[PDB]
């Protein structure tokens, strides 16, 4: 029923909007557009980044290093936004608990690399809630190990960013990846699908009616998911390289593995 | 529900996909699962579940048991390419991006290909006459029995969508025309021809499968396993490049494998 389908989308963007506070609106203002009014701090050199540091505030700090520390930060920052959101997708709550936090550890990386995208252009990625901007030869620039862990998500932000959704788009494709139900170790996989298929169809009526002119815009936005696993995949590799260079107590803890 | 010339053209091509399909790969899905239920035994496979049965099935190791799977593929690249050749538009491509698009595709093919021969049990060979189990398999010489347990896990979950040929040939098109691909100059063709492949499984499904809902979605997302595959098949196929040095892989395998 289209009215359902539609008020499943309104419902879903209007959560999309309480719990996170970067929208893709709110972010390209600020980016590559002009409005705004006045841009953020830029860092692309070794001293922007102490400048910035030392200016543009900061939570994580107690350089290839504190940059990746950096991340860590807002991304264990981010999964807490992604999973008081997943709690809004109708009837996620009501799942197998033990399935619900299996559906998180699992699909809270590429909701990531996803909302990544929103704050990226091929030369940069906002930083610190928009009030920042890291260009991008900056970071793929950095020392051995870390010049290649944010370079495959700019890589891939370009091409994603080429289907130009909006946040009302990605709210319901996001809940899609949440539900999604091939995740290892899921008990009673069936009500996740029931509820992916719900959400694939409003995907595909919100995709037709906001993008008409946009042909096939449904297979190719779900295709990119092919595209968020290898990011993902790729990503806890290096991931796991990085642990044979940092090798702190209460803060190791802190950051598990997100 | 209705017709209209839009779906029309459509439907002309997921006709002239499935002809082309039925005329370039000799087994069939339809055919496989005809072999394996033994419900109809015009003809059965022969099966193979051990050495002692290996050895038997000569009557009409790990690594000759592997120079077969690497020689079968030699022939389903072909069989994949003269596939190719009829897909609308490739052989219009630049030379270059044809070369690209069968590089970075013949594999994700196979192993779709590879699903239709298979059942939680074994898998076929030699044309359907033979039955290889999962388990002997997964018992050969220590590097050896990690190869196709992947695949079974992949063509388990894959026939779960239960897709016959009509559907496979439509989307074994949707494949090789990605555009996503490493290397490639002119892509917005590429892209175009597909967001018509596409275009025609979207229907090919709606209209084969009614009843399954969302049949579309579920079925491309599939296609982050294969990757998954072929990259863990390559490394375990760069084990044996170094342990077993005697051993020759297929120049064409050869030239097929040379990046990410
Ligand atoms: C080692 C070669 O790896 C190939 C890929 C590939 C792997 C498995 C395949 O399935 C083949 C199934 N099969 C088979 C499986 C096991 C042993 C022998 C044997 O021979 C035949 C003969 C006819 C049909 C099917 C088979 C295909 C390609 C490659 O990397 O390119």
């Amino acid at each position: 029923e289209s009215a359902d389908l539609r008020a499943l989308a309104k419902h879903l963007y209007d959560s999309y909007i309480k719990s996170f506070p970067l929208t893709k609106a709110k972010a390209r203002a600020i980016l590559t557009g002009k409005t705004t009014d006045k841009s953020p701090f830029v860092i692309y050199d070794m001293n922007s980044l102490m400048m910035g540091e030392d200016k543009i505030k900061f939570k994580h700090i107690t350089v290839a290093i504190r940059i990746f520390q950096g991340c860590q930060f807002r991304s264990v920052e981010a999964v807490q936004e992604i999973t008081e959101y997943a709690k809004s997708i109708p009837g996620f709550v009501n799942l197998d608990l033990n399935d619900q936090v299996t559906l998180l550890k699992y699909g809270v990386h590429e909701i990531i690399y996803t909302m990544l995208a929103s704050l990226m252009n091929k030369d940069g990625v906002l930083i610190s809630e928009g009030q920042g901007f890291m260009t991008r030869e900056f970071l793929k620039s950095l020392r051995k190990p870390f010049g290649d862990f944010m370079e495959p998500k700019f890589e891939f932000a370009v091409k994603f960013n080429a289907l130009e959704l909006d946040d009302s788009d990605l709210a319901i494709f996001i809940a899609v990846i949440i539900l999604s139900g091939d995740r290892p170790g899921l008990l009673n996989v069936k009500p996740i699908e029931d509820i992916q298929d719900n959400l694939l169809q409003a995907l595909e009526l919100q995709l037709k009616l906001n993008h008409p002119e946009s042909s096939q815009l449904f297979a190719k936005l779900l295709q990119k998911m092919t595209d968020l696993r290898q990011i993902v995949t790729e990503h806890v590799q290096l991931l796991q390289v990085i642990k044979k260079t940092e090798t702190h107590p209460l803060l190791q803890e802190i950051y598990k593995d997100l």
